[PDB]
């Protein structure tokens, strides 16, 4: 199934951990290799009980002292590392929203790769740190149908798998069908409905029953029909429905592509999926850009940062 490259270490030892990490920190200067080092090679749940021990130990917050010690895109792919995964998510949907403006990039890439019951889980995390409904923020920053196939996607009541219901199959094809291409304009409103409901093993079989009776991939006909922050979220809705990993793998890909690289983007990928199905990914970004992951990181990257991204990718040779 789903494969991470990052997995809790045999012999862990928190108290050993921390002391090494004081170290590293003491004194004038800062030993970042021994920190990357470490960090990376621990599980989320054990960096949080290193945390708790350098804390126990020193009386100071680990964070804090790293904050103060590292700068740039190491010291953010750190700080990444450091937040809990059950809050992680929540985090950077956070600060997505707030300020003036929103990343809709980040909205989109999260909430439609999400599974139902992640989204349930960051809805809760969310709303416990920050004190506001999710749901109520993304409203407040959006609009139109962008706005309403992202509330349908944080209800988290897509329909769970079950036997495939051939007729059922016929009926959406076709509804879509007339619901775009056929359509003076567009029906918005269906297409956010069955995209954003069906279950996904449904909705497979739709994307193919749609091509055979209209001569288009569902992708090409949404580009033909829409545009904007829509465009972009059903695109990334039917590429996840696809395949979480192949859309992951391809919005990385997109991160180091070409001029300059979107770190932002490519540090929360990593940090994100590092213990879920980076290694999945990494197969689909082989497979499908006939590249690494590790090679691109490897010539877009540089310094600490760089040996840090490529120890949690992992791989030299896929
Ligand atoms: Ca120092
Ligand atoms: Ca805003
Ligand atoms: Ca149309
Ligand atoms: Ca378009
Ligand atoms: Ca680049």
């Amino acid at each position: 199934a789903l494969r991470g490259t990052v997995t809790d270490f045999s012999g862990f030892d928190g108290r050993a951990d921390a002391e090494v990490l004081r170290k590293a920190m003491e004194g004038l200067g800062t030993d970042e290799d021994s920190i990357l080092n470490l960090l990376t090679a621990r599980s989320n749940a054990q960096r949080q009980q290193i945390a708790e021990e350098f804390k126990t130990l020193f009386g100071r917050d680990l964070v804090n002292d790293m904050k103060s010690e590292l700068t740039g895109k190491f010291e953010k792919l750190i700080v990444a590392l450091m937040k809990p995964s059950r809050l992680y998510d929540a985090y950077e949907l956070k600060h997505a929203l707030k300020g003036a403006g929103t990343d809709e990039k980040v909205l989109t890439e999260i909430i439609a790769s999400r599974t139902p019951e992640e989204l349930r889980a960051i809805k809760q995390a969310y709303e416990e740190e920050y004190g506001s409904n999710l749901e109520d923020d993304v409203v407040g920053d959006t609009s139109g149908y962008y706005q309403r196939m992202l509330v349908v996607l944080l209800q988290a009541n897509r329909d769970p798998d079950t036997a495939i219901d051939d007729a059922q199959v016929e009926l959406d094809a076709q509804a879509l069908f007339q619901a775009g291409e056929l359509k003076w304009g567009t029906d918005e409103e269906k297409f956010i409905t069955i995209l954003g409901t069906r279950s996904v093993s449904h909705l497979r079989r739709v994307f193919d029953k749609y091509m055979t009776i209209s001569g288009f991939q569902i992708e090409e006909t949404i580009d033909r029909e829409t545009s904007g922050n829509l465009e972009n979220l059903l695109l990334a809705v039917v590429k996840s429905i696809r395949s979480i990993p192949a859309y992951l793998a391809e919005t990385l890909y997109y991160a180091m592509k070409g001029a300059g690289t979107d770190d932002h983007t490519l540090i929360r990928v990593i940090v994100s999926r590092s213990e879920i199905d980076l290694f999945n990914i990494r197969k689909e970004f082989r497979k499908n850009f006939a590249t690494s992951l590790y090679s691109m990181i490897k010539g877009d990257t540089s310094g600490d940062y760089k040996k840090a991204l490529l120890l949690l990718c992992g791989g030299e040779d896929d």
